[PDB]
């Protein structure tokens, strides 16, 4: 935001972007050029950027859901393309996922933003499994560390994008996620077994929500295992 540019020129050139995208004839060089030297995941790289509003970061994920839904031979090398995003270091997806995962004190553009990112990791899910399994990776241990510092703000809506992230190919991914679960869930227990929660019934709620929620996910599990 230090270089002199307002939010609105952004917005302004990412429809003029789409717009041309919905044009067969511009998209065909739009295609050209992004196999040639440009890079879509770097667009999604510069929404990690915290000193910009979440609007832009709804624009972002909004053209990626058009693109996609566009798609559904420039648009499977397009598809094909997002492939790279194994490619990027750690820390920028790492700090990537934080920015969309993180619960806001924007939250209804947070909210509508955290739909659109659903909506684009079920796109997604010519990328192949390898992004995935990364991305599954990546958001595990950060999922477990807000369950155990955090109070779970988001949990309920954590899993929904793990497990289809885990549907990916065969489902190798549910090989690893329900293990997670199996820690997962009995920290919960830690977190409902007290008696000033059992006092309290008769954050606990968000345990439990996210207890019933592994568990369902691990039932889904052993429901294909049998």
């Amino acid at each position: 935001p230090n270089s002199g540019l307002d939010e609105s020129i952004l917005e302004e050139c990412l429809q003029y972007l789409e717009k041309q995208l919905e044009s067969s004839q511009a998209r065909k060089a739009m295609e050209e050029f992004f196999s040639d030297s440009g890079e879509l995941v770097q667009i999604m790289m510069a929404t990690a950027n915290e000193n910009l509003s979440a609007k832009f970061c709804n624009r972002v994920l909004k053209f990626f859901t058009k693109l996609f839904q566009l798609t559904e031979p420039s648009l499977l090398h397009l598809c094909g393309s997002l492939a790279q995003l194994a490619c990027v270091e750690p820390v920028r997806l790492q700090a990537w996922l934080t920015r969309m995962t993180t619960s806001p004190p924007q939250l209804d553009v947070i909210q509508e933003n955290r739909q659109l990112l659903q909506l684009l990791t079920t796109y997604i899910v010519q990328v192949g499994e390898g992004v995935c399994a990364v991305l599954l990776g990546t958001l595990t241990p950060m999922a477990t560390e807000m369950l155990a510092n955090g109070d779970g703000t988001g949990f309920p809506e954590l899993m929904v994008v793990m497990a289809t992230l885990a549907s990916a190919g065969q489902g190798a991914g549910h090989l690893q996620l329900h293990n997670a679960a199996v820690d997962w869930l009995s920290r919960c227990k830690k977190y409902l077994s007290q008696k000033n929660v059992v006092e309290k019934l008769n954050k606990h709620v968000m345990i439990l929500e996210c207890t019933c929620h592994i568990m369902s996910y691990l039932a889904d599990v052993t429901n294909a295992l049998s």
